[PDB]
């Protein structure tokens, strides 16, 4: 038993991290087969940032302007191209450590692990969610751009995030691995702000099921609620609407614990209206929303990877 | 910016995990050079558990009774010995993935990353502290024994924990890698209980400094306190005594933020006496104690590893 904010083992991704230097900017790249992926703002200078035209900026570059360091081995760049907001540097060496992998664009509410890196070297791993407002609440300093977020399915790494920038509220914005920003953000120094966020309802409910699986039951009650009457309460507390599809996804957890999904919703209702009254759930004094239903099942049943 | 409960990159440890099967018991081993380390209760049967004599149990074993699987390659055992509560299985193949490593026995209050494993395959990584009562609040199911906890210093893995058992409160007990239990626990099915725990004061203070570094300051005040008068307050709230050595360790964080250690203690005093009044710190509604001063400095300055 026990329940922890668990990240995926990072080894398959660590073998892919490289350093990319162009001009006065250094950041991380992701090396898969003979391509290094990195944020295109690496080609920016301290006087391009206001309104760059990256197409113009890139046509002025030569391959030898890109300095790619994989540990203590320089990789020679033999071609480059831009895909949305990511740069793809073709190098003459295929990464022998390349895992089985996919690029995936995730939905808000989905979680992933972030391997934070500086100068191509990993610093740490932690678990994130894509917030409903398409930011992530990460931990990123200067130099961390190009760190990636990922999930693992048995032997396959699904890359879903690469880091680009920090917004004025101290939250983070980035792209999928094909260079498309999550949310309305752009890689340009202009007025940009996160916008109002909401709590991921289906995830809170999953975490309440995790609590029950692990022996916290003080928050349960005998009541039920309808989906409609629940969402009327969620609306008021800045919670995402719960859909029937959410209810179906919570089916396995409902069946394992014997607590119908709508009964768990009635418990969440009372927690929202009454607070916890100085009590904790799974070591938290807040309602936690960065565990998906799949995360709960993975951790409570012991799924492994290869 | 941002502050997350960050684990070390797990790749160097993933390359060391193996499966150890003896009789009807399967668990994980740690493969370093030509030795596999695993909990000695692997030699127990479902009718030895009450009061085993492991010396007797082990002399009855043959090398071929130990089935060691490193992925889809069986490793042949050529010798075995017992060191305290760990079994050391000598195999005919040195692990080519063996990192630079140390075995270290940590003090209560120190943190580490746990690579949770089943059948020799990693499941996830998360950050723990050794509690003052020598338990850890982990996430462990049947089959997870032999998972290890570790820290990394630049290129060296310092192994500090290997998992053995779960106590009746749902917390976890285990050994250093030389087989010595943390705390009074024994690998025997008898009445054992964690005992009263306390909050790690020096770590709470470190985390308050992390909050200041990251822009939460609402909890600061103009007051100060003496060490004595602080510890009189900590005593009452089941907090560990703060020593002068703790104060010295918090020196760098004090100097970076400009907030004297004893001034931060006065802030912690008021938080203990008044609560947070519905406010959060670094996304928590509780005072967090599983970040050491070194953890805060590592994450806020961007230390990497190789
Ligand atoms: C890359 O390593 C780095 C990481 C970043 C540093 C601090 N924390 C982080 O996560 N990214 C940047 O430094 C990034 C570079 C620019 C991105 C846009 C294209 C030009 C390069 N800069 C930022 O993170 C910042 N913010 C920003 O661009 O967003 C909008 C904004 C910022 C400030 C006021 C109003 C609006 C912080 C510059
Ligand atoms: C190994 O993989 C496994 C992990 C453990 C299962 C559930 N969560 C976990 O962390 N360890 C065990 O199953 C372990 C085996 C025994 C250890 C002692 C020597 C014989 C083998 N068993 C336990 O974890 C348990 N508890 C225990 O021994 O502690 C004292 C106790 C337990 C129950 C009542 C009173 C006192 C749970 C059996």
């Amino acid at each position: 038993s026990g329940f922890r904010k668990m990240a995926f083992p990072s080894g398959k991704v660590e073998g892919c991290m490289v350093q990319v230097t162009c001009g006065t900017t250094t950041l991380n790249g992701l090396w898969l087969d003979d391509v290094v992926y990195c944020p295109r703002h690496v080609i920016c200078t301290s006087e391009d940032m206001l309104n760059p035209n990256y197409e113009d900026l890139l046509i002025r570059k030569s391959n030898h302007n890109f300095l790619v360091q994989a540990g203590n081995v320089q990789l020679r760049v033999i071609g480059h191209s831009m895909q949305n907001c990511v740069l793809k540097l073709k190098v003459d060496t295929a990464n022998p450590k390349t895992p089985k992998y996919k690029f995936v664009r995730i939905q808000p509410g989905q979680t992933f692990s972030v391997l934070a890196c500086y100068n191509g070297s990993p610093s740490g791993v932690y678990q994130c969610a894509m917030r409903p407002n398409f930011t992530i609440k990460g931990s990123f300093l200067n130099g961390s751009c190009g760190s990636v977020g990922f999930n693992i399915d048995y032997d396959c790494v699904s890359f879903c995030y690469m880091h680009h920038m920090e917004l004025p509220t101290g939250v983070h914005a980035g792209t999928d691995l094909a260079g498309n920003f999550y949310g309305p953000f752009v890689d340009r120094q202009t007025a940009q702000a996160a916008g109002t966020d909401t709590t991921i309802t289906v995830n809170v409910l999953a975490w309440l099921y995790a609590a029950v699986i692990n022996g916290d039951r003080w928050f349960l009650n005998r009541f039920t609620t309808t989906l409609n009457d629940f969402n009327l309460v969620a609306m008021k507390y800045n919670y995402e609407p719960l859909t029937q599809d959410h209810v179906d996804i919570l089916g396995p957890l409902s069946a394992q614990t014997g607590i119908a999904v709508l009964d768990m919703c009635a418990s969440l209702k009372e927690l929202l209206q009454n607070g916890m009254n100085g009590r904790t759930i799974l070591g938290s004094a807040l309602l936690e929303d960065e565990f998906t239903p799949f995360d709960v099942v993975r951790q409570c049943s012991g799924v492994t990877f290869q």
